[PDB]
């Protein structure tokens, strides 16, 4: 409340640390379905069904240009990538599997880096 603050968590390395995590996601061999925006002209259904498209290259641009106010908003966009993937792809497809693998990979790095 007013003039009553919890002790100040050092957040000065968050930008760099999210960038490293994103680099490791970019270079994973199962990143391929997630590197670029889904082509909304060429993939029937995508535009209407997926209310908020997200991908690594878009996250990378937002990060680099100061569009994440804090590390939670960054984690929300990463998770959105995988939530979208699950909405549109069967679990038993190459892309469905890729999404489950990448989410697991991301969550571990997140905990190890910040929790």
């Amino acid at each position: 409340s007013m003039s009553v603050k919890k002790p100040k968590r050092d957040d000065s390395k968050d930008l760099a640390l999210c960038s490293m995590i994103l680099t490791e996601m970019e270079t994973h061999e199962d990143a391929w379905p997630f590197l670029l925006p889904v082509n909304l002209k060429l993939v029937p259904g995508y535009k209407k069904v997926i209310k908020k498209p997200m991908d690594f290259s878009t996250i990378r641009e937002k990060l680099s240009s100061g569009q994440y106010p804090n590390l939670e908003t960054f984690a929300l966009d990463v998770r959105l990538v995988f939530d979208n993937c699950e909405t549109f792809n069967e679990d038993d497809s190459d892309i469905g599997r890729a999404g489950h693998n990448m989410r697991k990979y991301f969550e571990k790095k997140w905990t190890d880096t910040f929790k």
